[PDB]
């Protein structure tokens, strides 16, 4: 009994006006379709641009677009995960996720461990706590972004304090398709876990992204998919034991 | 300059005579066919008959047949990867893999850490040591058996210690196809490694193997593979930075 919606399309660097429109407009399409949570890729209210973003976006622009984006689910009422930098200074933030419930409150928080390339580790701080896990809509939810999901410890991570539904903005681009492909298959399967993968597409910031956006099922399938071009993904999700039998007592000292 | 070989082949409970035999023939099959090592699957010796291993196979049993493999690879010239019952009593061993070397030198032996099922679980002690790594043929080979690779901890583990080629005897039955077809992809892209996956095929012991034997490559590709009959497998291997972005000291606090 469960609707979500993955919002993928192209932002526009340094301009959340324009981006915060476009969530604003795909979260009222959501909401029309009868879904209850709008899921949208990295960093998009700022386009995915980590350099331009340590230079040129202040705390206090993020701030505002964090208030945007919380009146949008209130106002639309829908559940929404954004992704923007951090509350802190440009020199002490990272990259995050956020959900929103329908009315607008943050249910969680968390800032991506796993940062990706030299230009995102040179404008942004690593987080260092693990993915929150939360009851929503009668299910556990949890959030990871972008690069943490191709690590397996880091979904196990979220898996092991009870995910059951793991919710993943992202920026991908170069053509990779082994990500979606071969690894968030994998990493659905060996926890029983669903994933919701919501990336950009199209030309942005020097890149053409991927998109691709995808929802993967606990046996590794695809619920649903969208191509290379914007859209609205809307997925009605259904009603060995790894977690259980793992050695993690072994395995942690093994890494 | 390497080229392996993966036996597949259905063995006869509680028969090592006619399962060894079977191995032999292998052997020297793919010694002719320029191979440098075979990979055998998980207790074909005696049979994937757990229940009827612990009560009927006796530690001078088990030595015998591992005194007959080490004759195998050296009286066939070839490296030789074998699964047996551990050394110790009935009631004090695991399900374990061995490599010796073309001149019959054991090079690395394990223990399989995680067992599956209640039947071994019954039958068998779990390991408690991580996977070896050890220089042969110009690469770093590791070893893991049947479930040890469906989770990415175990071959993390390996690739940890410098492992570029996972060597797995297995025994996967049921039309498991999300194994070789899901997992064992990504655990090769997840750790940048090429894993072989050797296993039995056809009916044994009450229960109808899945073949399916297959290398995989790093990008996740099969570099050769087999269906449902017995088999032998020969296969070329030719000449994202996971291993060094992953966080490893909040992983391991993670788990």
């Amino acid at each position: 009994h469960m609707r979500i919606a993955l919002m993928q399309h192209t932002a526009r660097p340094l301009d959340p006006q324009h981006n915060l429109d476009l969530i604003d407009d795909a979260a009222a399409r959501a909401s029309e379709q009868g879904a209850q949570l709008l899921l949208t890729p990295e960093l998009f209210g700022f386009g995915y641009v980590p350099s331009q973003i340590c230079a040129q976006v202040s705390a206090e622009q993020v701030d505002a677009a964090r208030s945007r984006l919380r009146g949008i689910a209130r106002d639309r009422g829908i559940a929404l995960v954004w992704s923007l930098p951090g509350p802190e200074g440009p020199e002490q933030r990272g990259i995050t996720a956020e959900l929103a419930d329908e009315h607008g409150e943050v249910l969680a928080s968390y800032q991506k461990v796993q940062l990706y390339g030299p230009e995102e580790k040179a404008a942004f701080v690593p987080g260092e706590q693990p993915p929150p896990v939360l009851s929503w809509g009668g299910r556990q939810l949890s959030l990871l972004v972008c690069y943490d999901v191709e690590f397996p410890e880091m979904v196990r991570a979220a898996a092991a304090r009870g995910a059951q539904l793991v919710l993943v903005p992202t920026a991908l681009a170069g053509d990779e398709t082994s990500v979606p492909g071969i690894l968030l298959p994998a990493r659905a399967v060996e926890n029983g876990i669903t994933l919701a993968y919501a990336n950009h597409c199209g030309p942005e910031g020097g890149l053409v992204f991927d998109g691709g956006s995808v929802v993967v099922g606990p046996a590794g399938q695809p619920l649903g998919e969208l191509g290379v071009e914007p859209g609205l993904l809307v997925v009605d999700l259904p009603d060995a034991d790894y977690l259980q039998d793992r050695r993690a007592e072994l395995h942690r000292n093994w890494l």
